[PDB]
């Protein structure tokens, strides 16, 4: 499923993103952004170290999703990386907020620091209602 902004918005407060980690929606919005286009099948596979990001926010299957395929991770979310390619986000939703629990939050994405820290972010969720 590919959301339309303000849609996706309206979907990560009910699913309470908004200040989670004290992190805002807005930057929530940022990274689905930069990661995936808010397009939940998007997949990217890393040549470099064998890993591959899923979903809506890209979550890599080194550490958070079982996959098989890639050596030595571990599956931190408890969950496959299947389950992370849903139109439903809430599994994502569920997962990013545990990335988000360890010591870096959302400094562990680097699109993050590129494209948002430091940012004007409120464009991403502007006339949403949220």
């Amino acid at each position: 499923k590919v959301f339309e902004r303000c849609e996706l918005a309206r979907t990560l407060k009910r699913l309470g993103m908004d200040g989670y980690r004290g992190i805002s929606l807005a930057n929530w919005m940022c990274l689905a952004k930069w990661e995936s286009g808010y397009n939940t099948r998007a997949t990217n596979y890393n040549a470099g170290d064998r890993s591959t990001d899923y979903g809506i926010f890209q979550i890599n299957s080194r550490y958070w999703c079982n996959d098989g395929k890639t050596p030595g991770a571990v599956n931190a979310c408890h969950l496959s990386c299947s389950a992370l390619l849903d139109d439903n986000i809430a599994d994502a939703v569920a997962c990013a907020k545990r990335v988000v629990r360890d010591p870096q939050g959302i400094r562990a994405w680097v699109a993050w620091r590129n494209r948002c820290q430091n940012r004007d972010v409120r464009q991403y969720v502007q006339g949403c209602g949220v």
